[PDB]
């Protein structure tokens, strides 16, 4: 059994794939902290996890005329001056589920948890890649492919890549992380070293770093190529053509609400309702709107997070109202954020629809009932 | 009377404004070329158009120190070599008429022509803020601030800002514009001088620059203070506050319908819909969807327009799709676009409300029949 070596975790963990594990925190937490602890933060592996032992452990980075620097774990940690990036990974097939409620789809049924927030601390990719020799700057378009140590029966690590500008900014912040909440990084988030893309889906962020390359061309794996990209709702299986749509790279603004939960039944006078808001591409969300009449009428919500430098919110925004509720009436509680290029969420999922389950930000709408 | 000196203009312009002189193209000519023909370029004017005198005219930049640099105009067109960006300007109200159907707005009535593109010439403000001796990076958050040559009776001239890091960069393309679609600007388009801001609302672009000066501050003026920014539907007149939300910078996903117009009564067999598509921030259109029976089922269209680099996809995409129509029968014709960052379009109007009719983004629907 290639799964017997992971790790084992949190036992309150909605788990919705054990081989290969694939967790979200309950909803009831997920928005409990800024910072997601550790053994909730949610999971997605592809494949079994990597055993790695840290002294025999290479960083293989090509440099830019064809050699090859090879650095270990404690080089990555003293060479390099550690940079600390709180920052919100967003799974792009969270919320998959209320996709499937309109036509099914391929895919692992996510809620609203595949998604969390961490501190994380590591070296910058930028100081990486110029100690590896390569300029700040190259002509065209270029990208950094990265590879896990994890790869599937047939040999194909997993893989992914960001264009070369993200890779050097300084503003960007991209890590090659090695730190996690102040802890080491975990087996299942990617120990000894990740990459961590603020502002971009999870799927770029590879964990269990084995290789970083500089490469004309995107990466050429599975799940760069023929996977992680937007359809028209008309596209099906066998019309799908995966060069009509870029790689997903910065998200767009998502919310959900978190507190309370549909179908629950709460005390009638006052109601504090909550949830998370989050935009990609380090946009700001300026506000949320919560509607308890199934989006109708609307009031501002509170929102709490700590303002960072413009063009870099790469953490979500929590957020809370509390509201009067009259005995024995229904609510229809829905919630929609706005960036601040002042993107908006769409009030359907039909019309966003697509084949695999992605990008599924229509408003969160929850169902409850107060008591008489 | 203070507008005797305004230019003439082409007479087939849709006026919503005389004095000060508001109109857009016609819909039926919007996007029937790539580059919009200078005199069909949507105009909006907040007050009477600058006479200008060539020769006298002088561009004051003030410096790091306090000094003040005084530009003339045959000094920006050789001191700097000219860079030419083919961009386009949607206006702030745009579509503003869609959300008075909901609920009356303040503003002017823009139907679908508040946009227009033009390829413009002039110097890069980059360049010309370091040869003021500014550096290429300033500590902290630094603004740009424009004055016009336009004042109003008690003396304050239209202004506005944008963020300091965005006139430096090279990738961002701000422009003080000289030339428009190869020739000179026009007086209503700025002549001599006006900023161009791709990417980014109208508003900002100043037309008729009299000064440019850096600033810990946004620019104080009232259109930048206190006007072109977004609001939760449930705010009133009486409970904005313009302190609680961020000023307009980069615009969302937009997209409208020009042919056919709504009420037409369409041949039977086959019919071209067109229209056009754009996003703020460079950021490209990747598809655009369209329904001809109100938004349940849809196809993609088909783009044109020429891919810009990453990041930069300064102008509009316009799009195209034919399709088969049934003799007698009715059509609800609807388009909406989806980014590079996958933002999408909102369904609907009223969520999106708000008191100044700005930020209307809602799908475009149009009502036409198929003749017997
Ligand atoms: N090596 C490797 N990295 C990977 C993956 C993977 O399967 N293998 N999954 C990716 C995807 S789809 C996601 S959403 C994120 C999730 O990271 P997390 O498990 O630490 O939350 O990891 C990305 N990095
Ligand atoms: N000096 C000056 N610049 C201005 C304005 C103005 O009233 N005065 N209007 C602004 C706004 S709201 C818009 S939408 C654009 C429109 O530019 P255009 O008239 O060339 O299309 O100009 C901007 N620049
Ligand atoms: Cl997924
Ligand atoms: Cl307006
Ligand atoms: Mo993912
Ligand atoms: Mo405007």
């Amino acid at each position: 059994d290639p799964f017997a070596g992971d790790p084992p975790r949190h036992p309150g963990l909605r788990v919705n794939s054990q081989k290969p594990f694939n967790a979200e925190p309950p909803a009831e937490l997920l928005a409990e902290r800024f910072l997601t602890p550790n053994e909730l933060f949610f999971t997605q592996n592809h494949l079994p996890v990597p055993a790695v032992e840290p002294s025999s452990y290479r960083l293989r980075v090509d440099g830019p005329g064809g050699g090859t620097l090879s650095l270990s774990l404690a080089e990555l940690r003293s060479r390099f001056p550690k940079h600390e990036v709180t920052a919100t990974l967003q799974c792009a097939g969270n919320r998959r589920s209320e996709m499937s409620r309109v036509r099914p789809v391929k895919g692992l049924p996510w809620d609203i948890g595949a998604i969390s927030t961490a501190r994380w601390g590591g070296a910058r990719l930028r100081d990486v890649l110029l100690h590896a020799g390569f300029p700040e700057e190259l002509q065209g378009e270029w990208h950094v492919c990265f590879e896990g140590l994890d790869a599937d029966p047939g040999g194909a690590p997993y893989g992914a890549s960001i264009p070369y500008g993200r890779a050097l900014s300084p503003a960007a912040d991209v890590l090659l992380a090695y730190e996690m909440n102040g802890t080491e990084l975990p087996r299942d988030h990617g120990f000894p070293v990740r990459v961590v893309v603020p502002g971009v889906v999870g799927a770029r962020s590879v964990k269990w770093l084995r290789r970083v390359a500089v490469s004309p061309d995107e990466s050429p794996s599975h799940w760069q190529q023929n996977d992680y990209k937007g359809f028209s709702p008309c596209v099906d299986w066998d019309t799908v053509d995966y060069r009509t749509a870029p790689a997903i790279q910065e998200l767009p603004v998502q919310s959900a609400v978190t507190q309370p939960r549909p179908g629950a039944a709460v005390p009638p006078g006052e109601l504090t309702v909550k949830g998370y808001a989050w935009s990609g591409g380090g946009r700001e969300v300026v506000r949320v709107d919560v509607s308890l009449d199934g989006g109708r009428t609307w009031k501002v919500a509170r929102l709490m997070g700590d303002k960072a430098p413009p063009g870099r919110a790469w953490a979500w925004a929590l957020w809370e109202l509390t509201v009067p509720v009259e005995a024995g009436t229904e609510l229809e509680i829905v919630c929609k954020a706005v960036d601040s290029s002042y993107n908006v969420q769409p009030d359907s999922v039909a019309p966003i629809w697509n084949l695999r389950g992605v990008l599924s930000t229509a408003w969160h709408r929850v169902r409850v009932s107060v008591q008489d």
